[PDB]
């Protein structure tokens, strides 16, 4: 939203486990990432791309 970003390196793909473990809890919203990724209509980073709009994490310290 507000105009600014810094995106710094990163190796670990930890988003993957997020995407992933949500997927088992939601067994429904799967089916959505298929008819549409397995169907290729569009490529997976571009499902979660919009899937996450607002769903964010809390920090630690």
């Amino acid at each position: 939203g507000s105009s600014g970003s810094s995106g710094f390196k990163r190796k670990a793909n930890k988003e993957l486990e997020e995407k992933n473990r949500m997927l088992q809890e939601d067994p429904v919203l799967f089916q959505l990432y298929k008819d549409l990724v397995v169907s290729q209509v569009i490529s997976a980073e571009e499902f979660w791309a919009n899937r996450l709009n607002v769903n964010s994490g809390p920090s630690s310290g």
